C-alpha cells in the first residue's frame, strides 16, 4: 500500500506539519513531520504550560487503548527540549495504524518549543535515536512489507518570497509513504547510498558546494574531510560548522557575521540587492538553492543588508553530523528517503 500525508506550511517555511490520530476513539494533532528524529510525541491535556492552553491537546482519560507508564520522557532538539511520560496507544497517519505505538506526552517543554496549530512532532528518521528506545511509526510500517515501496517521497512547497502568504498555509506539501509521486518530480532519481553504520538520523556526505562560483572549502575539524549532513525536514535553514560558515559568507561581497549584541550570533548579512547563486554536490549531481530560500530579509534596522539562510553553529564531537540541511535546501528538490537499500534520493521538481 501507499499512503499520503498533507503537509501544513507553518512560519513562512519554518517548520511543515501533518495530521497524527492517536486513540480509541481517535484524537487528530497537526505535528512537525521531522526527518532529524525518531519520537513522537504530543503534549497531554494536563499540561499547564501557556502554549498548552492555546493548542490540541491529547486527553490520555478519554482514550479506551491507552497504555500509560510511569517512565520518563525527556528529549533535547536543537531548539530546546521536551519532558514527559512514554504511553503506549493506537497511532494512525497516511491511512496505516500501529496499534502499540509507543509515544511521548509532554506536560513541559522550553520556551517556544511549538505553538498552535501544531501540537507535537513525528519523528522519521532511525530506532537507533529514538529517545523513548520505540521503534518509529514509519519504521514499523517499513519494516513490515505493508508499503508497495520500503521509502517516503517528500515534497515541500515554498512560502518565502511571496509577500502575501499566511503563518498557516495548509497547501504545505505532501509526504508519500510506501513510494514516490511521478507527478511532483521530473527525470531520475539519483539514490546516495546509506550504509548499515549510518542508520541513525537521515544523513550523507557533502562532496563539495559552490556559492557565487567559488568551490567552498568544506573541511572541519569534526568531520574531517567531508561533513555528514542530517538532511533535516524539522530544521528551518541550514547549519554548518563556525569555520565553513565563515568561508561561506567570504565568498559574498560585503556578507558579515551579525554581532553578539544584535541577538544574532551565529547569523551572517550580506548586501540585499546581490542575488547568491549556491549550490550544494551529493551523489555526483550539484542542486541548486534559489534566491528566494537563501534571502530571509534583513534582521537589522539596516535594510540594505539581509541574512542568510546558512547559519553557524558547532555540533558536540559526540554528534555524527556536522551539518544539518534543513528545509532551505529540501525546497529545491523532491526527496526520496529509502529504507532498503537505505538511500536518500534526490530528484528535480516537477
Ligand atoms: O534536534 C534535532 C533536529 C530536529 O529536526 C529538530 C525538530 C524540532 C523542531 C522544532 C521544534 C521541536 C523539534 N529541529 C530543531 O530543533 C530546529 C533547530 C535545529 C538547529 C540545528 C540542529 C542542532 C541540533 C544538535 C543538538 C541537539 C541534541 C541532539 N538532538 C537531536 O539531534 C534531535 C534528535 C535526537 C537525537 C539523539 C537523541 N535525542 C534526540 N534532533
Ligand atoms: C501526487 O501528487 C499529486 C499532485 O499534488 C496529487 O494530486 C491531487 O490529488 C487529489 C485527489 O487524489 C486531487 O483531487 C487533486 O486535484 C490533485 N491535485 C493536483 C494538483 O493534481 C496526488 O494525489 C498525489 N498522489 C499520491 C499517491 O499521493
Ligand atoms: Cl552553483
Ligand atoms: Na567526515
Amino acid at each position: 500500500a501507499t499512503g499520503t500525508v498533507s503537509l501544513t506550511d507553518v512560519g513562512l517555511d519554518a517548520s511543515y506539519a501533518g495530521q497524527v490520530s492517536i486513540g480509541t476513539p481517535a484524537q487528530d494533532f497537526l505535528v512537525i513531520m521531522d526527518s532529524g528524529s525518531s519520537d513522537l510525541w504530543v503534549a497531554g491535556s494536563t499540561c499547564t504550560e501557556n502554549f498548552c492552553k492555546q493548542t490540541y491537546t491529547f486527553d490520555t482519560s478519554t482514550s479506551s487503548s491507552f497504555i500509560t507508564s510511569s517512565e520518563a520522557f525527556n528529549i533535547t532538539y536543537g531548539s530546546g527540549d521536551a519532558d514527559g511520560t512514554l504511553g503506549t496507544d493506537t497511532v494512525s497517519m497516511a491511512g496505516f495504524t500501529v496499534s502499540d505505538q509507543t509515544f511521548g506526552v509532554v506536560t513541559s517543554t522550553s520556551a517556544n518549543l511549538i505553538s498552535y496549530p501544531l501540537s507535537g512532532l513525528m519523528g522519521l528518521a532511525w530506532k537507533s535515536i529514538a529517545s523513548s528506545g520505540a521503534t518509529p511509526f514509519w519504521q514499523t510500517l517499513a519494516a513490515s512489507g505493508d508499503w508497495d515501496s520500503p521509502e517516503m517521497g517528500v515534497y515541500l512547497k515554498r512560502y518565502r518570497g511571496d509577500n502575501t502568504a499566511s503563518q498557516i498555509e495548509t497547501d504545505g506539501g505532501q509526504i508519500l509513504f510506501g513510494g514516490l509521486n511521478t507527478s511532483l518530480y521530473n527525470g531520475s532519481v539519483n539514490y546516495i547510498s546509506i550504509d548499515e553504520s549510518e542508520k541513525d538520523y537521515w544523513r550523507i556526505p557533502l562532496e563539495a558546494m559552490v556559492i557565487q562560483g567559488n568551490s567552498v572549502s568544506i573541511a572541519s575539524s569534526s568531520g574531517g574531510s567531508n561533513p555528514s549532513c542530517a538532511i533535516d525536514t524539522g530544521t528551518t535553514l541550514i547549519g554548518v560548522p563556525s569555520q565553513t560558515a565563515n568561508r561561506i559568507y567570504s565568498q559574498i561581497a560585503g556578507a558579515e557575521a551579525l554581532s553578539a549584541s544584535s541577538g544574532y550570533e551565529g547569523y551572517y548579512q550580506y548586501p540585499c540587492d546581490t542575488e547568491v547563486t549556491v549550490s550544494l554536490q551529493f551523489g555526483g549531481m550539484s542542486y541548486s538553492i534559489s534566491n528566494a530560500d537563501m534571502n530571509l530579509g534583513s534582521f537589522t534596522r539596516d535594510t540594505s543588508m539581509c541574512t542568510g539562510a546558512f547559519f553557524a553553529m558547532d555540533m558536540s564531537s559526540r554528534s555524527p553530523v556536522q551539518w544539518i540541511v534543513g528545509a532551505s535546501f529540501i525546497k529545491n528538490v523532491y526527496t526520496a528517503f529509502r529504507y532498503n537499500p537505505a538511500a536518500i534520493g534526490f530528484a528535480e521538481l516537477a
